[PDB]
């Protein structure tokens, strides 16, 4: 541990941090804290065994590099990165520091029935951040209420945290083509998840709360309708097909009858997100232009990202090389 760092234990895990970070409190391996250098509250994450294996080392580097890369008002912002390591020989831990927001979307839904205007503003920001992420060539793949952080004024940022305890199941928000093991899914998977999130903000409860895999699929088909064989063929592996074929056929339901009393514009947009055929899902960029967001839409203030270049992290290297590369990335921040 460096000079100017101090150590404490937070629920049987040791944290070693610089003096500038005070009052660590599990959120939570994420803590809230006050950063005395930045003069603001922050979140701090202690990565879990970052160099345990090649895949952990690759994901450690990627998380650091990706957060360096993504600078957008609706995506969690990297503010600092540190290690208690004094040199490469004892480099074993990586800590990331980001914006801290007031709460997550689950908290919001649990405490309040959201006005239509608040739903507009929240989904607008979610899509604006998503436009930026997708323009970078990045797929989120785990959008769900616990990965969306919001302030009392409804400002929103996308994050990615990475079972019996406020647990929110990925299963409830996951595109059916991911569930059915389609090997060539693309960024539209995130639009499915946004449709699930928006539905939940509108109704105050999850739209497809499956108790298991089969129950998840049954709930989805009951609303969107059983796909044709042709569409089933492009959203599933050969083996996963049978799970769908064995269900009795279900017609598509009118979303107006599910979301009785919602803004008809909200219903219209939902029907362009919650579809099985990806060709027919609205992009994040197009969705921002929808009349549901006419209060907020501003084409000059919905920016693109530079493409995230995967070339370095994709190259084969040893665990020792990964440590050296990542150490340099940490020190350069
Ligand atoms: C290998 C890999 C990683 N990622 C990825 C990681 C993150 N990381 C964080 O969101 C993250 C990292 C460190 C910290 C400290 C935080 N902060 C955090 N974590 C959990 C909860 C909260 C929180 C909750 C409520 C209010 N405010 C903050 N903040 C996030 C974010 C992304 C995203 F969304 F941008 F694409 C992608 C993708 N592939
Ligand atoms: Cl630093």
């Amino acid at each position: 541990m460096r000079a100017g760092f101090y150590r404490q234990e937070l629920n049987k895990t040791v944290w070693e941090v610089p003096q500038r970070l005070q009052g660590l409190r599990p959120v939570g391996s994420v803590c809230s804290a006050y950063d005395a250098r930045l003069r603001q509250k922050v979140a701090v994450k202690k990565l879990s065994r970052p160099f345990q294996s090649l895949i952990h080392a690759r994901r450690t580097y990627r998380e650091l590099r990706l957060l360096k890369h993504l600078k957008h008002e609706n995506v969690i912002g990297l503010l600092d990165v540190f290690t208690p390591a004094t040199s490469i020989e004892d480099f074993s831990e990586v800590y990331l520091v980001t914006t801290l927001m007031g709460a997550d979307l689950n908290n919001i839904v649990k405490c309040q029935a959201l006005s239509d205007e608040h739903v507009q503003f929240l989904v607008y920001q979610l899509l604006r951040g998503l436009k930026y992420i997708h323009s970078a060539g990045i797929i989120h793949r785990d959008l769900k209420p616990s990965n969306v952080a919001v302030n009392e004024d409804c400002e929103l940022r996308i994050l990615d945290f990475g079972e019996e305890m406020g647990y929110v199941a990925t299963r409830w928000y996951r595109a059916p083509e991911i569930m059915l093991n389609w090997m060539h899914y693309n960024q539209t998977v995130d639009i499915w998840s946004v449709g699930c999130i928006m539905a939940e903000l509108l109704q105050g409860k999850a739209l497809f709360p499956g108790s298991d895999y089969i129950d998840q699929l049954k709930r989805i088909m009951e609303v969107v309708g059983t796909p044709s064989p042709e569409v089933l063929a492009k959203i599933s592996s050969e083996h996963a097909r049978t799970y769908i074929q064995s269900l009795p056929p279900m017609p598509q339901k009118d979303l107006s009858s599910i979301f009785r009393g919602a803004n008809p514009l909200a219903i219209d947009l939902l029907g362009r997100m919650l579809v099985l055929d990806s060709d027919q899902r609205v992009s994040a960029a197009e969705a921002l232009a929808h009349a549901y967001f006419s209060q907020y839409h501003d084409p000059e203030d919905e920016p693109e990202a530079e493409p995230y270049d995967e070339s370095v992290e994709a190259k084969e290297r040893t665990l020792e090389e990964w440590k050296e590369l990542t150490y340099q990335e940490v020190l350069s921040f």
